[PDB]
């Protein structure tokens, strides 16, 4: 149904692979990098 990432939150920078959150934008994507790796079967990257 109609719905979607609203998000709407221009305060700092919350994580979408465990859900955490940050102040600093460089913190925040030096966190991502931990998920960039491995990969569960099915959804692959392209
Ligand atoms: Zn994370």
């Amino acid at each position: 149904g109609s719905s979607g990432s609203s998000g709407h939150g221009e305060r700092g920078h919350r994580c979408s692979d465990c859900g955490k959150f940050f102040l600093q934008a460089s913190n925040f994507i030096q966190h991502r990098r931990i998920h960039t790796g491995e990969k569960p079967s099915g959804p692959s990257s392209g």
